[PDB]
Formats: structure tokens, C-alpha cells, sequence
């Protein structure tokens, strides 16, 4: 898999690149602890309208393993990086996971930017830990991860975040050449930092309480703002189910809500046909509209 690079803020970042050049830039953004390699099945339904380009967040993937904290600002400094180096002034969004963050934090510092957003599985804001996730299990999981010490042995000792939370949220069983691709990127221990940061930036509790100010921002600022917006739901889901889909729906403009069935959190494994012929629809919908 040979991938683009760029070099950004002295370290270097890979994406995929696919799609027309002439045709609008569709940004893919994925979250933890994956990389662009979860939308490969996604991304050549939507070529024929728009031009492509998914990222590897920076410590994840083909990108850079700088010196760094990984805290959710330093990702976003990285991809805004990249996304100045490429050129990239109006894009459609398409977002999962952290993702999402970055993509709702992007389109509130820079609301000329956005043609709209398709988006899955967000993050926003929790009150307490009870509005985290479906289950009990996974609730004590991240609050283990959240621990000082005990975060560190299961994620940067046991790697399990890519090799238990990610299989244990995808419907299918992953090829052994899936699984390998995956780990591939966190072989080493050091490695492994970016997966334990994330968990410890979810905004629960208002704890950690600059994320808690960016994410509060920014979805207000989603819930203000005028263009297309397209939330895909599973059934149970892991952070949205379809009752809060629904739901959440009604606090934006512009939002329609596609069903995919059963699925947990990373429903690009599940059901990536529907949500690539989704999107590309959905573009063409928006590109035909707009023209007048
Ligand atoms: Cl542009
Ligand atoms: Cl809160
Ligand atoms: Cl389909």
C-alpha cells in the first residue's frame, strides 16, 4: 500500500488520494486506532464525484511518529497542516471517531470551509460516564484506560486497544491480512502513545476541560451552521445509537439520518458499499443543487 507524503510541522504525514482533480475535495478522517485504511472500501464509490483524500492522522498509519503529545489539539494542528499543504480551502467532510472531533472543531475555526459533513459514530460532550457508550463493560474498560498505570500496562504493554477494542466492535471477523494491517503501525510499545492519549481526551465529566471547551464550542457551532449534513447510524451502535441519532438529528439543520442496520462502532467494516454509494449520492445531490 503506497501511500502519498507530505512532510508537516517537521515531522510527515501519508494519505490516500483518489477521485477526479477537478471534481470537490472530500476529506475522509478517521479516529482510533485506525487510519485511512479504513475507508479503502469506501472511498472508490465516491472517486467518480469528488476528489478524495483520507489521511493518516499524524502517529497513525504511513504518518510521522514525532516527539509529541498526541492530545486532540496536536492532531488537529497536524491535519490543519496538511490540509493547507494540499490546498484544501472547501472540502465535504466525511468523519468517524475523533474524526468527528476534528471535523466539528475545523468547521467551527473555519466555516467557509465545509460543502457538508457525513459523519458516524461522534463524539460530544458527556455529562457523566453513564453517557458514554451502550454497556457497562465498555464503560469500565475506558475508565480503566483513564487510569493512571493501569491505562498504560493494557494499551501500551497489552496493545489493546488495536487488538481488543477494534475486532470487538466490528460485526465480521477481520482477515488475518486485515488484523496484520492494522497492528502493523504499533509494533513497538513506544508506538502505542497516540491510542492511550485519545481515551484520556474524551470529554466525560467535563474532564479533560480544554476539549470540553473545543467540543462544546463546536457543536454549538455545528448546531448553528447551514449545510448538508448526513449521519449514518447502527444498530446497536457504540456512541450513537439509533434512538440518539434520531434524536441529535433534531438539534441540527439540514441533517438526514441513513439507517445501516447492525453494527457497532467501526461501521466502515461493516457496511461500506452503503455508506460509499450514501456519500456519492449525497455529493451529487448537494454539487447538482448548488449549481442551481
Ligand atoms: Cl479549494
Ligand atoms: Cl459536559
Ligand atoms: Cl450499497
Amino acid at each position: 500500500i503506497s501511500l502519498h507524503h507530505r512532510a508537516v510541522l517537521g515531522s510527515t504525514m501519508a494519505y490516500r488520494e483518489t477521485g477526479r482533480s477537478d471534481a470537490p475535495h472530500v476529506l475522509f478522517l478517521h479516529g482510533n486506532p485506525t487510519s485511512s485504511y479504513l475507508w479503502r472500501n469506501i472511498m472508490p464509490l465516491v472517486a467518480p464525484v469528488g476528489h478524495c483524500i483520507a489521511p493518516d492522522l499524524i502517529g497513525y498509519g504511513q504518518s510521522g511518529k514525532p516527539d509529541i503529545s498526541y492530545r486532540f489539539f496536536d492532531q488537529a494542528d497536524y491535519l490543519d497542516a496538511l490540509i493547507d499543504e494540499l490546498g484544501i480551502a472547501s472540502a465535504y467532510l466525511v468523519a468517524h471517531d475523533w474524526g468527528t472531533a476534528l471535523a466539528f472543531h475545523l468547521a467551527a475555526r473555519r466555516p467557509q470551509l465545509v460543502r457538508g459533513l457525513a459523519f458516524m459514530e461522534f463524539i460530544r460532550p458527556m455529562r457523566d460516564w453513564s453517557d458514554f457508550h451502550q454497556h457497562d463493560a465498555a464503560r469500565e474498560t475506558f475508565r480503566k484506560f483513564r487510569t493512571p498505570g493501569v491505562g498504560e500496562a493494557m494499551i501500551l504493554d497489552n496493545n489493546a486497544f488495536v487488538e481488543r477494542v477494534l475486532p470487538g466492535s466490528i460485526l465480521r471477523t477481520l482477515s488475518e491480512e486485515e488484523m496484520a494491517a492494522y497492528r502493523a503501525p504499533f509494533a513497538t510499545r513506544e508506538s502505542r502513545m497516540p491510542t492511550l492519549m485519545l481515551p484520556r481526551e474524551l470529554p466525560i465529566a467535563g474532564e479533560p476541560a480544554d476539549v470540553t471547551q473545543a467540543l462544546t464550542a463546536a457543536h454549538a457551532a455545528l448546531a448553528a451552521s447551514t449545510y448538508p449534513k448526513l449521519l449514518f447510524v447502527g444498530s446497536p451502535g457504540a456512541l450513537v445509537s439509533p434512538a440518539f441519532a434520531a434524536e441529535f438529528a433534531k438539534t441540527l439543520k439540514h441533517c438526514a439520518v441513513i439507517q445501516l442496520g447492525a453494527g457497532g462502532h467501526y461501521l466502515q467494516e461493516d457496511h461500506p458499499e452503503a455508506i460509499g454509494r450514501s456519500v456519492a449520492g449525497w455529493i451529487a445531490g448537494i454539487e447538482a443543487a448548488s449549481a442551481q
